C-alpha cells in the first residue's frame, strides 16, 4: 500500500508572525503560536520522517494584518515559496485587490501551481491570465502521481473584488469533467483542494465521482479526533467521513484558520488509487515547536517596512474622533459612524440592476472602540492610531439576519443601559430610537433601515420577516457581548477584511474626514 | 495738464468667451456680450485714440467656467498677455488652487506685473515666491511714470485656499508705507489697484494719503453716471468720489464682473500729480463691437480641449441621482444632498482650534436642480451631465444670516407647498421638520443645525439671534424665488466657485458616490 501524508493550511489570513492563542498580536512570546517560522520547523521535521508528503494551502492567505496592507501578496509568494508548498487553491480573499493584485504579486511569483477549476475569464483578460492559474495539476510524489483539482467559492463576487470579467461556476459542475479527464490520463489518486466552506466540501466529497480526499477552507472549520488541544471546539471528527454516491468513504479535512494548526492526514492507497484508510489530526503549532531561526530572521527583516509604514500619515481629520467609552457606550459617537461608514465602503461590490449595493447596514458594539483620535496632530491619522482604536485583531464580517433577530439585538444593546457596558450598538444604514422609560426588551420604539433593492437609497421601517445583510465585527457574529441571538439565528456568515485595514483604506480614499453625530441613534 | 485713460476689468471669472446678457452661456450670438475677443477690439480702438493708456485688472480672473477647470490659469496668462494688460492685482480666487496653482500658471507666465502689498510669506515659501508678485510697480506712460500699488482681501483665507504660510495684512496698514515710499522716489501719480470690495476701496481712498485713484473689485460693483445701458442697476456714480482725509477728491471705480463691461476713466493730472478732473463710464461690451477675428480664432482653437474634457468620466455613481422636479420640489432628494455635500466640501478652509470648519450649512432651491443623472451608463458621470443639472452659470456663495432670517427662509420654502414651485429647499448641515397642516409662515416645527464651534460636529436647535454661515446659490443670495429676506437681512456675502465645478471636483475626489435620502427634511 502507498502512503501519502497531506499537510494542509487554510485561511492563514496574513498571520506571517506568531500570534496569541486567539490569533491576535503576540504579547507573551513564551505562549505564542503559529507563524511561518514555526510552520517551517514542523514541516521540515515531517519531511525528514515521511517519504511521500504534499503541503497544500486551501486559499485565503491574502488579507488579515499589516503584512498584507504593505506587501500586497509579495509576502505570501515569498514565505510560501520558502516553505516549498506543493499547491494552493484560490480563496475569495485572493481577489481583494482585484485580478491585477492577484496576477502580479502572487500568480507571477509563486513557485507552485495555483488552482481553481471553476473560474473562467473572457475578453482580453482571458489571454492575459491564461495558464497563470490552472484547473488542476498532476504532481509527481515518489514514483506515483497525484492529481490536485482546485475550486473557489461561487460567492466570491459578494465577498471580494474579482471584477466583472471572471465568472465563478458551480463547483460540482466544473469539477466533475476535470476529475473524469484525469481518470482518462491514468491519474488514479485525486485530491480536491478548494475554498468554498465545509458544507460545500461535504457535497463535493459526496457527488464528484473519483475524488479521493477533500481539503477545504473558507469556514475556518476546526475538526479533531479526541480531546482538543486548545480553545477551538471541534465541529466534527478529523477527518470528516462522507459516503460518496459511488459508495466510497471520502475524508474531508480543514484546519481552522490563522496558521494556528498544521493539518496532517495520512492516506493509504491501493495499487488502483482507492483509499484503504485515512487518519490524522491537526497539529497545534504552539511554543513547544521552535521558530526556524532563518525564517524568523527573514520575517524580522521584512518587519522593518511594516514598522515604518505604521507611523506614516494615511489621511487627515478636521474633527475630534470621539472613540471615548463615555460617548460610544452611551450614545451615537462620531468614531462609531466613521467605522460603520468604512465598513459599508469596504463592502461595495458589483451590483445588479436589482440593488444599488448588496449591503447597506452596519452594527458595531461600542465596547469594540478602544480609543479616540485627537485632530490636533496637524489632523494626521496613522495606522498606529487606528490600531489603538481597533486593537483586537478582528474582521468586519457579512451576515444575513432576519429583522426579528436585529430588533432583538437592538433591545439587547440597551437592556441594562447606563453601566458603560460594551453591547451598546453604533450603526450605519440604520436609524434607531429608544425609549429607556420602557421595560428591557421593549425599549426600541423606531427602527428604520436603508434599502438595498432600490435605485435611490432611502429609509423604511424594519420588517420582522425580511432577511437583511449586515456588516459587523466577528466578535458579534460569534455571539460576543451576549448577542447569542446573532450567533443562533443568523442565516449566512462570511469572514471579511481586517478591521484596521477597512478603516485605513477608507481614510486614505477620503483624504480628509469630518464625521458628525447626525441622529442615527436617538432617545425619546 | 497730463491726461491718463485708465481701462479696467475686475472679477472676469473665466468669461473668456462671449456670454448671454446674464453672463451665462452665449445662446443667441447676435445678442451676446463680453469675452476677450470683443475686449481686444475695444482696447485696440481706445489705444489708437488716446496717447496715455493703462489697462488694469483688479483680480479674480480665476474661477468661473470650464476654461479654468481645464486650463487652471494658463488661459488667463495667455489671453491677458494677448490683450497687453499693464498690471493685475491678486484677487481671492487667484488662490483657489493654492499657492502652487498661482505661481506656475500665472505668476511665471504673465508678461505684466502682478501686485499685492498686503500679502507676506514666511519659511521656504518666502524664498520660492520672492519677486513673483510685487507690492507695487512703477510704470512708464508716455514721458511720465505712474505707481500702481496692489491689495488683496484680508478675508482671502475664508474665501479661497491660500494655505497657512501666507499672511493677509490689513490693507490700509500695508498700503500707507508703500505709498509714502513711492513719494520719496519722485513718483507723484499713484493708483491703488486691488481686490477687497467697494466698501474697503472707499476706506483706502479716504485714509491712504497719496492715493490718487482706486480701482477695485471683489463686490462686482456696478457704478454708472447716467441712464444705465443694460440690466445692471448702479450702486452709485462712476467714478464714486471720496473726500480724502487730506481734503482731495479721490475717484473710486469698479466695473461689475464677468467681462461684460470695460471700465474707462479719464484723469487729468497737474505737474505735481494732483488730480484736476476725473470722468468716464464703463463701456458695455455688446454685439455692436465685433469680436477680434484673430483672438476669436485662438479662443476656438483652445475650446477643443474643453469640448474633449466635457465628455470624460469624472467619477461614478452606483445610485440613481434623482434631480427630478417631482422629487426635488416636494421632498428631500438625493441629488440635492449630493450638491449640498459638495458645497460644504468646497468650503473646507483652514480652521482655528475654535471651529472644525468655519461653515457647516447649505441650502439649495430645488428649482435650481434641472436634471437627474442615470446610473446605468456604467455609473459614469461627465461634466456635460453636471451642466444639465446646473445649467444657469451660477456660483455657490458664502453668506451670514441670523437664525431668524433662516427660519423665515424655511417658512418661505413651503409657504405655497404642492404646486411644484422652485423655492423648496434642499439642505446640508440642517435638519428641518415641517407640519403642512399649520398656517403658511408657521409650518416649521423643528430646525436643527450642525455646529461649527465644536470639535465633534453635532446638531442643536437653531437660535434666532445667532449668525450662521451658509453656502447657497448666488440666485438665492440675490433674493431669487421670493427669498427677499435673504437679500435684505444678510450680514455678509462673498461670491464663490462655479456651481458645476464645485460638484465636479467633489465627484472626482469621491470617485464613487452613493448619496441617500436620510431624513434631512421630514413632514409631520
Ligand atoms: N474581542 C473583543 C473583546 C472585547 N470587546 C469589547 O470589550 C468590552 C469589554 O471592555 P471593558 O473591559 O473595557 O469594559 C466588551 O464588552 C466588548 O464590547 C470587543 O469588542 N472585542
Ligand atoms: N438662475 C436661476 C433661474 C431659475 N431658477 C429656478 O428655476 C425655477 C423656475 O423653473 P420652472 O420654469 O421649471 O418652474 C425658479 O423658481 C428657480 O427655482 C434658478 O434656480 N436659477
Ligand atoms: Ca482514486
Ligand atoms: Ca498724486
Ligand atoms: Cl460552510
Ligand atoms: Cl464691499
Ligand atoms: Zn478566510
Ligand atoms: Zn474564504
Ligand atoms: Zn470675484
Ligand atoms: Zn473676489
Amino acid at each position: 500500500p502507498w502512503e501519502l501524508t497531506i499537510l494542509h493550511t487554510n485561511d492563514v489570513h496574513s498571520r506571517l508572525e506568531q500570534t496569541s492563542e486567539d490569533s491576535s498580536k503576540c504579547v507573551d512570546a513564551s505562549r505564542c503560536m503559529g507563524g511561518v517560522a514555526r510552520l517551517f520547523t514542523k514541516v521540515q521535521q515531517i519531511r525528514r520522517a515521511e517519504p511521500n508528503v504534499l503541503l497544500l494551502d486551501a486559499g485565503d492567505q491574502y488579507q488579515g494584518t499589516i503584512w498584507f496592507t504593505v506587501y500586497k501578496g509579495a509576502e505570501v509568494a515569498h514565505f510560501m515559496n520558502a516553505l516549498r508548498y506543493d499547491a494552493m487553491a484560490l480563496g475569495n480573499h485572493e481577489f481583494d485587490n482585484g485580478v491585477e493584485g492577484l496576477i502580479e504579486p502572487l500568480l507571477k511569483e509563486a513557485k507552485f501551481p495555483i488552482l481553481s477549476a471553476n473560474i473562467s475569464a473572457s475578453g482580453p483578460l482571458a489571454s492575459q491570465i491564461s495558464g497563470l492559474y490552472l484547473p488542476y495539476k498532476v504532481l509527481p510524489v515518489g514514483d506515483e502521481v497525484v492529481g490536485i483539482v482546485g475550486y473557489t467559492s461561487k460567492e466570491t463576487p459578494f465577498l471580494s473584488n474579482p471584477g466583472t470579467n471572471l465568472v465563478f461556476e458551480d463547483e460540482i459542475t466544473a469539477l466533475q469533467p476535470e476529475v473524469d479527464k484525469l481518470k482518462t490520463l491514468n491519474v488514479n489518486k485525486i485530491i480536491a483542494l478548494g475554498h468554498s466552506g465545509f458544507e460545500m466540501d461535504k457535497l463535493i466529497a459526496q457527488k464528484v465521482r473519483g475524488v479521493d480526499v477533500v481539503v477545504g477552507g473558507h469556514s475556518n472549520t476546526f475538526l479533531y479526533t479526541g480531546n482538543p488541544p486548545s480553545k477551538e471546539v471541534p465541529a466534527g471528527k478529523y477527518p470528516f467521513i462522507v459516503t460518496s454516491d459511488d459508495g466510497r468513504k471520502v475524508p474531508v479535512v480543514q484546519a481552522y484558520a490563522f496558521g494556528k494548526y498544521l493539518g496532517y492526514l495520512k492516506i493509504e492507497f491501493d495499487e488502483r488509487g482507492n483509499v484503504i484508510s485515512s487518519h490524522g489530526n491537526p497539529i497545534l503549532l504552539d511554543s513547544s515547536i521552535p521558530e526556524d531561526p532563518s525564517i524568523k530572521a527573514d520575517i524580522n527583516k521584512w518587519r522593518i517596512k511594516l514598522d515604518d509604514y505604521s507611523t506614516q500619515e494615511l489621511g487627515k481629520t478636521i474633527v475630534y474622533l470621539d472613540g471615548s467609552s463615555q460617548s460610544c457606550r452611551f450614545r451615537e459617537c462620531n468614531m462609531g459612524n466613521l467605522i460603520c461608514d468604512a465598513m459599508i465602503n469596504n463592502n461595495l461590490r458589483h451590483a445588479d440592476e436589482m440593488f444599488w449595493n448588496h449591503v447597506s447596514m452596519c452594527i458595531l458594539n461600542g465596547g469594540g472602540i478602544r480609543s479616540p483620535i485627537d485632530e490636533r496632530n496637524d489632523g494626521t491619522i496613522t495606522w498606529e492610531n487606528l490600531a489603538a482604536v481597533l486593537p483586537f485583531g478582528g474582521t468586519f464580517d457579512l451576515v444575513q439576519l432576519k429583522g426579528s433577530t436585529l430588533k432583538k439585538a437592538f433591545e439587547h444593546s440597551v437592556h441594562r443601559y447606563g453601566q458603560s457596558t460594551g453591547e451598546f450598538l453604533q450603526v450605519g444604514g440604520i436609524h434607531v430610537v429608544y425609549d429607556l422609560s420602557r421595560k428591557p426588551g421593549d425599549r426600541v420604539v423606531k427602527l428604520d433601515v436603508l434599502c438595498t433593492s432600490c435605485r435611490v437609497p432611502s429609509y423604511d421601517p424594519l420588517k420582522m420577516d425580511e432577511v437583511y445583510k449586515v456588516i459587523l465585527p466577528n466578535f458579534l457574529a460569534n455571539g460576543g457581548d451576549g448577542f447569542q441571538m446573532i450567533k443562533d439565528e443568523l442565516l449566512r456568515h462570511d469572514s471579511g477584511d481586517q478591521d484596521i485595514n477597512v478603516v485605513s483604506t477608507y481614510i486614505s480614499k477620503m483624504k480628509v474626514i469630518y464625521p458628525a453625530v447626525e441622529g442615527r441613534i436617538k432617545f425619546s
